[PDB]
């Protein structure tokens, strides 16, 4: 099976997607850094392109909250499995949060599931076919799916559904990691840096 | 909905833009500003070249009248949405609009979209497209598109479209502002800064 | 409109161009320098190429006959109006000719449009399209129209057309600037400096 | 015939993969380095990215355990054949591999066919297409198969197939390196440093 | 009009080409040179690859054979007119001529076109359309055409057409050179570094 | 035709791709090498990093043979032909033999063709389509076509193709050559250089 449904993992996130226009699908990343030898993000596949996007993008939201800048790392993202067919999302919170975590050696809970885009002002704002993301998510078994907010009433939960998973909408980055890294004294001092 | 459409918010705007034929939409921008460890436009996308022009026009105005170098700070500029076969409007305001509002933080009519072409001195050039554009910021139940001076009669709008949205003609960015940079101290001190 | 066909203003020029395969439009044109403290040539859009090639040739011309070299300088050149399945000369002189505007700070006369291929050592070169250009040109009611010498043979105008533009044509860039650029001390002082 | 099927050569392994949406394909690669006197990844065709990305993952792997730098080698790798509608895999281990038989010097086991994609902690991580990676596999002879532990539930095999070949699942590229690479006293020392 | 059917003219010469595969036309161009003050190939819009790729080729033979490295260089190229639906020789040697032609400033004479492509080692190569392309230059009024040697039965005329054009095959540059470059002292100089 | 088939000529090379689907296509090669007035390889096209490779895995085999060093050398290396959807060989041998060819000076076959992968041993893998290659050999009136070794099995041919050409085998560059250096001294000295 092509992702963990439970357990705690650095950089490793359950996004969710879009294949065709049928249907979603779990999406799940690794990301790992090494310091550079100036600093790139390596990807390969049908994806590599939508990964140093989301990475780029989100990169000063992770130097607010790190310290550590990006081009003094190399960020090598993967997405595992392949897909030819899939839309995912833009400036995707799971590639950001995977990287977080990466940075930061906080794991992630595999038992949640994310959607939605991350405005470099660190806002998490609508994406397509959330009913369908759910949905392929009940379909794996896991427990919550993080959602925008935005997208609250586009989820149409044709009921028996309403109780398989929970639904979490969130709005800020910081909601996101809150809810999914695992505790302990490094995501309390993480959580403490999310601020002005 | 996806884009907003009522309230005022920081370093970020409504691009009017077109998907090439008779075809509207509406094109977020959205900007954030981080003084650097010089700096660099950090933008991506088919419209990065236009993030990276509409910035670099824009320091002018803000190192001669403002004063401020942009040059000391990195700048994201992200357009919204998935967006696809899009023309952008060279050195678009919408970009220029949110850097202004990023760097002097101080929000922006969402009521307001816009759409137009900073030249480095100062005017709003005219664009195509600027009717497509307006029945753009409509369907969308948007307040006033902002729209170049010399485009007034590219407005040519049906029965359908008539009195249904408050137009501005504009010659200058300050023209813009003026009309969507919210009210208060910064923007009146920001204001006298330029005459 | 997307251009102005009165009067002067500085660093603008209206083109010309052909649309898709009968028509001409007006290409109007901006240029704008500020000091680098080397620089570039900033423009965007489809006909960007070409505005890199003007400017790469008007500056040789600028270095060898005034003392202002673009070196020092960046070119920010823009194509007022957006332009799909337009196609200009190369070494556009339309361009080159706002670019010289610009840096001598001599307004140029609207009602006049242009079209040519400027080569570095000052020539302005024949170009495809003339007849259908002047029609443009003749639309938009603008009063004359500049053209490469060697294009004469290509002007096919029905003969109440003939009365309605001016239509002048030249061999070398400082003919595209007397007839041109706003009459005055910079203008002549300037004429001066071409002295061939 | 584009592959081998036995015995062992220096820094040639059995890739597998899939060409338009189904049917494996066996994927063999060399790799071979030499210094550099700065390195270089070669590699040309449509697999490349995965090539000098599967290399970029194997260097800190190797240098982290065997002292090995490779910065300071050229490494050149080649899809043995054509590869047209191929995806290969992320980072795939067969390259990984291949990469750690040349610098090392040991020989690969040519009748075991691997996949999967390789993480820079050194871990084996799961992939599309296991079945038909599989049959393709059976079809050209191969006897042993490596795939990621965490694909097993994907082996999908009839009996009369369930018979025909070795599916050895792994985790870590330890593991791959010592199911693959011949015996001897390189082979020991080497793996006495991944402990 | 587009070329200078006769005279001689630094860097400018009349190579022919395909308009489809209807017909051949003349295609003009000018090759001119400024120092780099690294080195590069400017040139535009529609053939600007075969413009690139040509004295990429050549650079071998304008070295090896006389004077300059052209990556000190820019060598700046524009085809005179505009080029749709027309198709481009490799490695010209009307690129090359017009390239040689403006690094030693020795004039080309206009009323010889020509057609070929030019190995590395400088041997002509044949070329499509030749018939087509003489048809161009027997048209357009250009005295003599140079052609590659071994499409020298590949040309197929009326008898009519065949007193109304020199046909000069060639098999190497030195030879298109020894044919085209006006004769004096440096001509001279030049086809007599261009031994074994 | 643009191609040579009887002969003996230095730096050129018929070898075979595929045009896309399987359609045979000889595909020339053009080497050539000049000083440096550090080196490099001067290639034009899709094909232009399989010529740097062939090239790169051919100076090493040579320094180790020949002792002779060709960092110093631009090499340049051109495909004599006009096609699209062209298929190449990795380090292709084609191009590795026109080099090497280039180098030792040395007269080529031209009524041989080949295709093959060369490794940094030297060796000749295998590669894909030989049919379709061994075919537009045939159509091209060729005598020999060398073809990888282990490629010894994809070959068919209906009766229209067999025993039309002596196909040769081969497992190494020495092979490779052997077959098809012209005769004598140059050959003979370098040859055993490869033994030594």
């Amino acid at each position: 099976k092509l992702f963990i449904t439970e357990g705690y993992e650095v950089g490793r996130v359950n996004g969710l997607a879009v294949i065709g226009e049928s249907a979603g699908i779990v999406l799940p990343i690794i990301a790992e850094v090494t310091p550079s030898m100036e600093g790139r993000v390596i990807a390969t596949g049908r994806l590599q392109e939508i990964a140093r996007e989301a990475v780029m993008n989100v990169s000063a939201i992770i130097k607010k909250y790190t310290g550590r800048d990006i081009s003094n790392m190399d960020v090598h993202i993967q997405f595992v499995g392949t897909y030819e067919g899939v839309e995912g999302d833009s400036a995707s919170i799971s590639i950001a949060t995977a990287v977080i975590s990466a940075i930061e050696g906080i794991p992630v809970d595999q038992s949640v599931a994310m959607t939605g885009s991350l405005s470099v002002k660190g806002e998490v704002l609508p994406v397509g076919g959330v009913t369908q993301k759910i949905e392929a998510a009940i379909q794996a078994g896991l427990k919550k799916v993080i959602i925008p907010k935005d997208n609250i009433d586009d989820v149409l939960l044709d009921a028996e559904h309403e109780g398989k998973i929970e639904v979490i909408p969130v709005s800020r980055i910081n909601e996101v990691l809150e809810h999914v890294l695992e505790d302990g004294k490094k995501k309390n001092r993480l959580m403490s840096k999310f601020k002005e």
